[PDB]
């Protein structure tokens, strides 16, 4: 339908046409909206609308102490009333539709979301956390004041969360494929591991099929085989820290004897619902009263923000040392609607 | 009876007449006590008594790193032995009673608690926290040394926690009453919410009766009604952060159809016992092996400290947008004994 | 057997003769090992081996913000290939054994662990923590690069955790024995507590026998008796903080009437398995996929590090005030193999 929220006193309502604004890499969907204000209520006050992209990292108690990392990556402030020159660019048919039903006390606003900006990512809070979640969020905020500097008023202000999202590219990428050979010393023996995925791109909730082939031309015994999907979150503040969290694991007592080959497909699905306990897991941005998913793969630089990526790991568990592994990068994304 | 505690080696005991010292706004009950020392034990050492009002904010691991906020808001140091001039002001009948039963090795001490000081508030720790709790505490400390600068000794020192408390004013304040009207666009329609409490002041454990009246002269349908009590903790460090935590909620699928009125009382009771899981909730100061309650409303400025306050929220849940709300400030306090 | 681990790509393996290196107080077992490299893989790159003793304190989110305390207490960097002069000192019979089976692409390395260094201690993480644990750890790291400054590569590098450990001295120390007398005012009454352990040194998992004797020549009634073992962790960063955590408790409603004596042995055993919930408890260093124990007593200065020590507390619970206590230091250590 149309998305709208009011101030607590109801003197102020913001309408938007949607909450998700798609990053097309060359450009982003612009935010076209309308603020409706009560006339006699603001009086000499002005109506401002603000678009903020904010990046916060740190627990709630670090907020009070001024220790958490809080940076606005993007701020645009718009004086919507008293009305201003019309560009940019026209009014969209949604604004026109809304300015008619609401009348002269409705006022359009327009923002472009800069492309060089992270997408909406929520870092999953633990059950104890009570503040707002760490990550990158976007917020449309409308309020009434004499000037931008005047402090905030809760009763007058509407805060509205929106999201910058990306969708799977249309061009299929190259097939993920990796291999690792453990050579053994003087003898010509070796323990060979090959693995691959059918494709580079998977959709949330779609099972990955991991092709595993083991050539054990050695005297060691593979005693377990472990297949996992790991999330990689690059947190870029002053220094970029990379956090890894497994989000799916199949572990079987499959054995590969000496002088033997082994070939199987392992099917595995990364789901947020098996990971609601992992603090700090990257989630696609938290919306109102909706459910989210594991954060989509970022389509790219180490500017401030959060970059998310995924890999399959296949590990051959050998006794003592001797373990063998490959990793398979893939992409995890929603399909374009 | 009389409150007393000894050092671990028992060479030193502090007696006080009570643990709660009442803030009367114009003044505070003074701390009149006695320290009993073993004569031959201190020898050339002096006996000091200290009254400290301390304000700490931050988890335990931040202590070690020097990151937590720790400020003594008030320190008074008293050399009780070798004895000193008698004022102020006399000895109280409690000190006289105690100096008789204990004799020449008992020594009085006297402190005034400055009024411009927060009251005792404990921030509720999570099950994981193991240090002392954040908040504002008062401590009488007695110990033996050559001078005040000499470092602390656990075996010699007695630490005794006391509380600065407030009680409900005698004059009833004005009846809490609020209203919010959602006007609808061009049509003369409206969705009106009125609410009130019988009184401004409630006692811990006393039920609040929330009078709710809804006039739905609109086409929208109230589908749920939500009544809650929220604690508001103003944490004033360098910047004042306000934390909110609900501590009671009634949520019913009560509906208010278009062109209809609705009138009901909702009864709701904020109890700590339904909130033992909420980390950082403001509690009246933690005493020894006793149970506490939700922190009392502060009777007032943004000096360093913790200010606590309470509100009822009444929310009419309407589909899509359209929600309507009022808030009702009230005071929550113990009655004066 | 022999301990070995490879890089993820298997081009690089580090062998060591053991993982625990014993601090003999006058000196430490040296780390004698071998790195095996694939010849054509490194090409123009060099092989380095690093011995690092690291000290980290702080939760995971403080890492990203640069707030945690991270200090390398000791770093030694060794260019093992292209080979270098032979001392020190010879090659051990383990290196010789290994250089034969592996051949010319195996290269010895040798490190002395400085004595003035803490032992391996892990601070017990909570279930929520996901990073590496706080405490003091030692790590052998081998990798391929042109120079030491070149950044790290995960596929090339092997990381291997080792431990600096201590064992119980051979000379028995003096018997722990303490006493505390509560004298009562004017009357010649008194409440006397004596306690002792059979010995100063106990082994992990060995029960302590606490000899308790109470002479109640007073009018007060001991109503409970509490015996506990407490861990004391001195965390020495910029300022040394001492953290205490009980790790065993016997609490009985044993009573000692006025004009009565009382004599009993209380047996108590500190076990990690009854304390897996205590965040920050000092543990002997966490090895790979093994189980650990409560940290051993440190055999000593307040340099940077973690010092661990233990005491029995015996407390006589008297009504109102009047409690009486002693503490008994003891040592808790593994026997030398
Ligand atoms: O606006 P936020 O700071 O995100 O806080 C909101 C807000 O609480 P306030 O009344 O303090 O503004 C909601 O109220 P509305 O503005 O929506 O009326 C409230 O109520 P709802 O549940 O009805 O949305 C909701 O509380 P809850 O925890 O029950 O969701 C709560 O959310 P947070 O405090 O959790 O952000
Ligand atoms: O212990 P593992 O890692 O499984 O490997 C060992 C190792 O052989 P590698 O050189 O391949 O590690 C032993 O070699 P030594 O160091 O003992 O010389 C060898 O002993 P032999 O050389 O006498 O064969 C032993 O065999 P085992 O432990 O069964 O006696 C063999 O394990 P596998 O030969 O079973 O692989
Ligand atoms: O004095 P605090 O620093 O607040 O610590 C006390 C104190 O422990 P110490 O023995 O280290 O001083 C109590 O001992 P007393 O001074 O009262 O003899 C002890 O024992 P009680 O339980 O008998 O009071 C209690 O331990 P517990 O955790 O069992 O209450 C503990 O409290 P905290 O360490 O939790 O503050
Ligand atoms: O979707 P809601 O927020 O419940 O309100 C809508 C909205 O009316 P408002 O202007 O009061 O929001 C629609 O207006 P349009 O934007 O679609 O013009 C209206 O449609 P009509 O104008 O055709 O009546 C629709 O009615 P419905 O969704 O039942 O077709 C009506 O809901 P109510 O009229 O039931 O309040
Ligand atoms: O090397 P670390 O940084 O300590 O991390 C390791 C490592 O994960 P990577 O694949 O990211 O290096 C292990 O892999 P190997 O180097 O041993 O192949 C992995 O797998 P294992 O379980 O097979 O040891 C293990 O994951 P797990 O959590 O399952 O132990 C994990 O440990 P941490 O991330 O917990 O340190
Ligand atoms: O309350 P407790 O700490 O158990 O000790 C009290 C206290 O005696 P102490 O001086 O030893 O503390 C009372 O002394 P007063 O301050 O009341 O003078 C005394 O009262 P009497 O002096 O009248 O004996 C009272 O006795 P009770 O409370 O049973 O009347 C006695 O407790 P015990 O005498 O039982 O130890």
């Amino acid at each position: 339908r149309v998305f709208k929220k009011s101030s607590p006193n109801c003197k102020l309502t913001v309408y938007l046409g949607k909450r998700d604004f798609v990053d097309h890499l060359d450009k982003v969907d612009p935010v076209d909206g309308v603020v409706l204000v009560d006339p006699d209520y603001l009086k000499d006050r002005k109506v401002f609308v603000t678009l903020t992209c904010a990046f916060r990292y740190g627990r709630e108690d670090l907020d009070v102490l001024g220790l958490s990392f809080r940076k606005d990556l993007f701020i645009a402030n718009y004086q919507a009333f008293p009305p201003t020159p019309n560009p940019p660019r026209p009014p969209t048919r949604l604004q026109e539709r809304l300015l008619r039903k609401l009348g002269q006390h409705a006022h359009p606003f327009f923002f472009t979301i800069p492309q060089n900006l992270p997408c909406s990512v929520t870092l999953q809070p633990g059950p104890e956390d009570t503040g707002k979640a760490c990550g990158v969020d976007f917020e449309i905020r409308a309020f009434c004041a004499k000037s931008l500097e005047e402090k905030s008023h809760k009763r007058n202000s509407v805060r509205l969360v929106i999201r910058k999202v990306q969708f799977a590219p249309e061009k299929p990428g190259p097939q993920p494929s990796a291999e690792t050979t453990r050579h053994f010393l003087m003898s010509d023996r070796s323990l060979h591991l090959e693995a691959s995925l059918d494709k580079e791109l998977y959709y949330h909730g779609e099972p990955l099929n991991v092709n595993v082939h083991v050539t054990n031309n050695s005297t060691k015994t593979v005693k377990k085989i472990k297949v996992s999907v790991r999330q990689y979150a690059d947190i870029c503040l002053f220094s970029t820290a990379q956090y890894k969290c497994p989000v799916a694991q199949v572990e079987q007592d499959d054995q590969v004897s000496p002088s033997s080959t082994f070939c199987k497909v392992y099917t595995i699905t990364p789901l947020l619902s098996n990971n609601r306990e992992k603090r700090g897991l990257a989630l696609d941005g938290k919306l109102k009263h909706e459910d989210t998913n594991l954060a989509s793969s970022t389509i790219v630089k180490e500017v401030l923000g959060i970059l998310v990526s995924y890999r399959v790991k296949v590990k051959l568990v050998v006794s003592r040392g001797g373990d063998v592994s490959v990793e398979l990068p893939f992409v995890l994304m929603h399909p374009k609607p």
